[PDB]
């Protein structure tokens, strides 16, 4: 049983200020590892008017890179995360023997033609196999019209380059509903619970 891609509702078992990491009970054989920089600010224990002065930011992936680097300079994990806290976590790397799974709170949900990041203010854009100029200008126009919310991203994968006008809107819409489903499952779940299973 490979677990990569699965999403669990999970609980902080201990916070390790030397590693700037938290260890996570998510239902597996060993605790998962969650580096501080993989922890979405929604999970910070900070006043609501700090978490806002911070969502609005104080290869355009650098703007997001600088963003995370801002947080890591500004807080230490033990200032903002505590034992027993609950979070949604996704498996990034499989548990290998005695070593527990590597986790993130920056989720991604992969559809046929694209990947939704319901957690990453990244706006939506195109795979690095972005090559043939025609598709890339066309697709940028396509992902442009999607009106990707707020603090989400959508990345068009290569399966979508040679893809329908609206085969991509459908696929995107399916992922938005699946994100809704996930958030709804979490309100009816406790502690460690599998919330979404990486389908294929």
């Amino acid at each position: 049983k490979q677990l990569r891609g699965n999403i669990y509702l999970a609980k902080v078992t201990r916070v390790e200020p030397s590693l700037q990491a938290a260890f996570i009970e998510y239902g597996g054989n060993r605790h998962g590892f969650l580096a501080f920089n993989e922890i979405h600010p929604d999970y910070y224990q900070i006043p609501v008017a700090d978490r806002e002065a911070l969502m609005r930011d104080d290869d355009v992936e650098e703007e997001l890179a600088r963003r995370k680097r801002r947080l890591m300079r500004k807080y230490k994990i033990q200032e903002v995360i505590r034992r027993r806290q609950i979070m949604l976590v996704q498996v990034v790397k499989e548990e290998r023997g005695n070593k527990g799974a590597v986790l993130t709170t920056y989720l991604s949900l992969a559809g046929r033609y694209g990947v939704l990041m319901p957690n990453t203010a990244r706006g939506g854009g195109i795979s690095r196999k972005i090559t043939a100029v025609t598709d890339r200008k066309r697709l940028k126009s396509v992902v442009q019209s999607l009106d990707v919310p707020q603090g989400m991203g959508l990345i068009v994968r290569t399966a979508g380059a040679k893809r329908t006008k609206a085969e991509i809107k459908r696929d995107y819409e399916y992922l938005l509903r699946l994100w809704e489903n996930i958030r709804e499952n979490t309100l009816h779940s406790i502690a460690p619970a599998l919330i979404y299973e990486e389908e294929d």
